[PDB]
This record gives structure tokens, C-alpha cells and sequence, in this order.
């Protein structure tokens, strides 16, 4: 099946944070521990980039880095002590900050952290995960947040109780999950549909499903 009926995938509730944050905008930063010594001013912080076991730590990506630290307080602190804009970018939400000091160049960096609204959603918080009544989800959008996951799963059958995407320790998969139901209508219809398409004007995606 296919439609254009999506719910705004850019108007989520931003409750709290639960996984790492993606960062980029530093095409000249020689050492990522510099960014750590400018951000750890607010608390416990750490950093990760591929290749810290290489020939020197001055070999981080051409302009990218990832951050991992205190799951909640430091996360909201950075985002709420720097610059933010809602939907004025005219396409998505974004955060920005600036750690330059006319030492050689000056440019701002752009942040997008992992929110609990990217990990799961419920149609009823007063319910639970039912005994072995859940099917696998994959090949979905590289975010497929709780607004898009709630839109596709209520449109297909309206019989839902819980849905989410699986995470591991700081691997930021956002691409493999499961969905739980309290009705049978969702089990044989999700398996018979196996794939549906989003055909909006400036946003198009698909989500796949497999039996349990």
C-alpha cells in the first residue's frame, strides 16, 4: 500500500535523550579532545571517532565526529546553552554551536542528538509487551521517528499497543526493530502487506516487515 497521509515527522515532543549524538561542521579541527575540553565544562563527557588505534589521534574524519556522555543532563545542557532553531530552516529542526576563537578559522557546528521519540512509542502507556505477539521491522527511513511510526502502524490496521526500534550500546542503528500488538488483525495484515510506500511532496520512504 502507499499514501500521502503522514503525520509531521518534524514535530515530535522531545521528551528526553537516550542514545549518542551526531555532530559535524569542523573541517579543520585537528583533535576531537579539543571539542571535549570545550564541552566538558558542563559535566562528564567523552568522545568517539573511528581509528583512535591508528598511527596518531590527529586522524579523525574529514569534518565529522560523534559524542557519547551522560545520557540526559549534559545532553539538554549543550542544546540549551548553544543556538537552536525550530522549523525556520524550512525543512527540519536543527541545533548549532561555535567553539572557534579566531585561532585560525571560525565556523559553527550542527548537532542532532538521539531522542527517546526515536526509540519507541505507545498507543497506550497503561499496557505492556504481549507474549510473543510482535513482528520484525527493517529497511525503514534512517530515523523513522515516533510520528512516522505512529502514522504507518495506525493507518494499516489501527490495532496497536506498542512499537519501537532496537538500539545497542552506542551503535546508533535506527534501522532494525519490532512492533507489538494486542490484536490479530495487525499480524496477518502486516505480513500480507510486507512493505508500504510514503509518497508525500518532499518526503518519500518505505518500511518493511517480516513474520515472527
Amino acid at each position: 500500500m502507499t499514501w500521502s497521509g503522514q503525520l509531521p515527522p518534524r514535530n515530535y515532543k522531545n521528551p528526553i535523550y537516550s542514545c549518542k549524538v551526531f555532530l559535524g561542521g569542523v573541517p579543520w579541527d585537528i583533535t576531537e579532545a579539543g571539542l571535549v575540553n570545550t564541552f566538558r565544562v558542563f559535566g562528564s563527557l567523552s568522545v568517539e571517532w573511528p581509528g583512535k588505534d591508528g598511527k596518531h589521534p590527529r586522524c579523525p574524519p574529514k569534518g565529522y565526529v560523534y559524542l557519547v556522555f551522560e545520557l540526559e543532563k549534559s545532553v539538554r545542557s549543550l542544546l540549551q546553552a548553544c543556538s537552536h532553531d525550530p522549523l525556520s530552516p524550512d525543512g527540519l529542526s536543527e541545533y548549532y554551536f561555535k567553539m572557534s576563537s579566531r585561532r585560525m578559522r571560525c565556523k559553527e557546528v550542527q548537532v542532532i542528538p538521539w531522542v527517546l521519540a526515536d526509540s519507541n512509542f505507545v498507543r497506550s502507556p497503561s499496557q505492556r509487551l504481549d507474549p510473543s505477539r510482535t513482528v520484525f521491522v527493517g529497511a525503514l527511513h534512517g530515523m523513522l521517528n515516533a510520528e512516522a511510526l505512529a502514522a504507518i502502524l495506525n493507518d494499516l490496521f489501527g490495532g496497536v499497543v506498542y512499537a519501537g526500534i532496537d538500539t545497542d550500546k552506542h551503535k546508533y542503528p535506527i534501522g532494525s526493530g519490532r512492533v507489538t500488538f494486542n490484536n490479530q488483525r495487525s499480524y496477518l495484515k502486516a505480513v500480507s502487506a510486507a512493505f508500504v510506500e510514503i509518497k508525500t511532496t518532499k518526503f518519500t520512504k518505505k518500511v518493511q516487515i517480516d513474520p515472527y
